[PDB]
């Protein structure tokens, strides 16, 4: 268990190394909607891309049910461009009435920005 008001770096580092624990991990977050929720979602979806599906509990959304295994490495993994930095060239296209494409940020993007 952890505090809901935990730093995003701590909770996500545990998540990455949870599958390599001696037995299945159950990560609980005490409190409300945690401050690190977008980074939790990011880490889980990435873990999913590496062949390990973390599941939300029925009881509450702030307990995550983590498996025990080894990451299935994909042949190719594309890292998204910084979504904040991405706003500037998109804004240029918006303000000038021209077009601009960002070929790695899509609708399934992990970033809030």
């Amino acid at each position: 268990e952890l505090a809901a008001t935990v730093s995003s770096q701590y909770v996500s580092s545990i998540l990455m190394a949870a599958p390599y624990a001696h037995q299945p991990v159950t990560l609980r977050l005490v409190g409300g909607k945690p401050i690190s929720q977008p980074y939790i979602d990011m880490t889980i979806a990435m873990m999913a891309s590496f062949g390990i599906k973390v599941e939300r509990s029925a009881e509450d959304p702030n307990t995550y049910l983590i498996p025990k295994g080894v990451y299935k490495n994909p042949p190719e993994y594309v890292v998204e461009s910084d979504a904040s930095s991405a706003t500037y060239p998109l804004a240029v296209a918006a303000i000038t009435g021209t077009t601009c494409t960002i070929p790695n940020i899509g609708s399934e993007s992990l970033q809030g920005d």
